[PDB]
């Protein structure tokens, strides 16, 4: 009936009715010859429309408040001497409890990112990795929650050093100002400009060498579909894209990368992170490792994100040549960690929007960010 700290209470079981907070309601921005859209708040039409689809808006924000909880426990006691694994396993045990993990219906989005210095996705840990959190660390905490396919994609910045305050304030401005900027009707280039302009207002000084800030132009916010963390419409951080656009009822992740390299980001280090293609139908294996690990991931992930500790932990073992059959059948597509140039540094901060009918939903916003 309240939360337990540290927090073990399934978030389900605070909201014994099952209706679920909502997260920051907007007032769509004006069209840009100049019109209002108040309008869609008290439309009938409108509202009816967004009533059909409660239970979904209500199913996000079931995952959004377990995101919001496990965010603020991680908050209270991620310190430089952690090691990663120790770190993405306390932060995992907390979210499986709070989304009440069931199979498909409830559970873990994606794999815990935290990226550290001038690797800005994609890294978790796999088994054996002796990585420690240090002080100069620049770490991003991107980790994904789900009731029923409905994706929390969120994500922020943990330091230790004030050097870097700017830095984290810069992205979260951008962040901001991306979101504000969203909505029906709005080119998605649009959104990149106005979180462009933002960033590169800002100046940072960083162990006695000043930087512009740049975008990473290509890590991008992303629309979100059932049991589909990225779904195709894409919004860059740069200018420069195609000018399309944001359709009512969609949902999407804005992010932000900010970075002292080049602003952009190429693959290395060893891969943790994959996901079978959305794409790809049914396939006939009769290779039994292969078909074994693929029946384990059409159970335990469909077509969400896993890594290779969530594999071990399933009790599979000696599973990677069968792993890289599913890739080169194209079954499974891996995801390495996405970096920057040596000795650059990256921060991001995320959060899910939903464009109801009636209003922008921040559904993913708290009192931290
Ligand atoms: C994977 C990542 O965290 C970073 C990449 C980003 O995709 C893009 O920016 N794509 C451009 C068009 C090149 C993205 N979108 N969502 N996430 C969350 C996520 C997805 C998959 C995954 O494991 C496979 C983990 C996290 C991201
Ligand atoms: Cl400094
Ligand atoms: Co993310």
């Amino acid at each position: 009936k309240v939360q337990t700290d540290p927090p073990s209470v399934p978030i389900c079981d605070l909201y014994p009715n099952g209706v679920f907070p909502k997260g920051q309601e907007c007032e769509y921005p004006p069209t840009q010859d100049g019109r209002t859209a108040a309008w869609r708040t008290t439309s009938e039409e409108k509202k009816a429309l967004d009533q059909a689809s409660e239970e979904i808006w209500n199913d996000f924000r079931e995952a959004a408040e377990a995101h919001r909880q496990v965010r603020k426990y991680v908050m209270s006691w991620i310190k430089p001497g952690m090691t990663m694994i120790e770190i993405c396993e306390k932060l995992e045990d907390c979210s499986r409890k709070l989304i009440k993990e069931n199979g498909l219906n409830a559970g873990l989005a994606f794999p815990t990112g935290c990226s550290l210095n001038n690797c800005a996705a994609h890294y978790t840990p796999n088994a054996g990795d002796t990585t420690v959190l240090q002080y100069d660390d620049i770490c991003k905490i991107d980790f994904g929650t789900h009731i029923s396919g409905r994706i929390i994609d969120c994500a922020f910045t943990v330091t230790f050093n004030p050097k870097y305050d700017t830095l984290l304030k810069a992205v979260k401005d951008a962040t901001n100002t991306g979101i504000k900027c969203a909505g029906i009707d709005v080119r998605l280039c649009d959104v990149g400009e106005a979180i462009q302009e933002v960033m590169e207002s800002y100046e940072v000084e960083i162990d006695g060498k000043t930087y512009q800030v740049k975008p990473i132009r290509n890590l991008n916010g992303h629309s979100i579909g059932q049991y589909r963390i990225h779904a195709g419409k894409t919004v860059p951080i740069v200018k420069g894209g195609e000018a399309t656009r944001m359709e009512e009822g969609e949902v999407y992740a804005i992010e932000t990368f900010g970075s002292t390299g080049k602003g952009v980001v190429h693959d290395d280090m060893e891969c943790s992170h994959y996901m079978k293609n959305f794409d790809v139908g049914h396939v006939p294996i009769r290779l039994p490792r292969t078909k074994h690990l693929l029946n384990v991931i059409n159970e335990n992930f469909g077509t969400l994100a896993f890594c290779r500790r969530w594999l071990d932990r399933l009790g599979e073992s000696k599973y990677l040549m069968a792993l890289k059959n599913l890739c080169d059948l194209g079954i499974v597509d891996p995801y390495p960690p996405l970096c920057d140039i040596k000795g650059s540094y990256t921060a991001q901060f995320e959060h899910t929007i939903l464009l109801r009918p009636t209003c922008k939903e921040v559904v993913s916003r708290g009192d931290d960010y």
